[PDB]
């Protein structure tokens, strides 16, 4: 079924954040560099390059109905810029580490961000980019945050400290915490966007992605193969797959419904550090951002 088409690939400073623009034909990169780019991937022609600071820009996401940009950089930096005229919208220090992962809520003006400070802190763009709260618990880096997108009230941390733990907007203990069996830590956290499975899913330097129901907590599968730190692993959008990276170079495409590896690809831009899906699934696109640069590739 996979019918994979290279729609554009860059050459670059190695990208750390990539994400979709769920209605214009476009990708935003987050380099080391300390550089932002937001490119056309049809014409293959960018649309706006910004020098955000001189260290890596560690984090980046469309808000789209705010026709912004926000990232996240190792200066311990947000900023949020108009994606149209360049215009900084706002600049604030969020945290006395780095950002490694900034999550947009999907109705309510939040977002989050979690940090090698041990926090996830939520900002509120309505009331000024104020801290709204600051979730406290886990024990080391928080590598990755997700929303829930069945329930945005609610939201997953993951982190070095072999946990994810499950929050609700406005409560200070987590609702539960999963201990992952994945000893070298949680790099990434997402869920199963469908009704019908309470499940996500944990990538981790230990070389394994897990399954999760976070219902009953069971580990649901274990996805073995990657031979180096595994960066990332999402549920696609639209596609009964799942897609990974890793620091041995590859993506891989896993059956989400037999847990087994459906390909393996090099596209020879040596390690590959982050992901995204198109949100609705226009033309299977996913993108990947690696040490070399990043590829967008659309997959039937």
């Amino acid at each position: 079924k996979l019918d994979i088409k290279k729609t554009f690939s860059n050459r670059s400073d190695r990208v750390k954040g990539i994400d979709f623009h769920p209605t214009e034909p476009w990708v935003l990169t987050t380099l080391y560099s300390g550089r932002v780019e937001i490119w056309n991937y049809e014409t293959q022609v960018e649309v706006r390059s910004i020098q955000v600071t001189e260290t890596p820009v560690r984090a980046g996401k469309f808000i789209a109905r705010k026709n912004w940009i926000i990232v996240g950089s190792d200066d311990f930096r947000i900023r949020v810029f108009n994606y149209n005229t360049g215009e900084k919208v706002v600049d604030f220090e969020a945290h006395p580490d780095y950002i490694r992962s900034i999550a947009v809520h999907p109705t309510k003006p939040y977002v989050l961000s979690g940090s090698d400070d041990l926090t996830v802190k939520l900002w509120n763009w309505e009331n000024n980019w104020a801290l709204e709260q600051t979730f406290e618990g886990h024990e080391h880096f928080v590598m990755c945050v997700a929303f829930n997108p069945k329930d945005p009230s609610t939201f997953a941390s993951g982190c070095l400290d072999r946990t994810v733990k499950v929050w609700s907007l406005g409560q200070s203990t987590p609702n539960f915490t999963l201990t992952t069996g994945q000893e070298r830590g949680v790099n990434y956290v997402d869920y199963y966007p469908l009704p019908d499975k309470p499940y996500m899913i944990t990538a981790s330097d230990d070389l394994t992605i897990k399954i999760w129901d976070y219902q009953t907590k069971s580990c649901v599968a274990t996805l073995e193969g990657h031979m180096s730190n595994v960066s990332f692993a999402v549920f696609h959008p639209t596609l009964p797959i799942i897609i990974s990276g890793s620091e041995d170079g590859t993506l891989k495409i896993w059956n989400s419904s037999t847990y087994k590896v459906e390909k393996t690809l090099n596209v020879g831009l040596e390690r590959s550090w982050c992901i995204a899906t198109h949100p609705t699934g226009r033309k299977n696109y996913i993108a990947s951002g690696f040490d070399n640069g990043f590829t967008v590739l659309s997959l039937g």
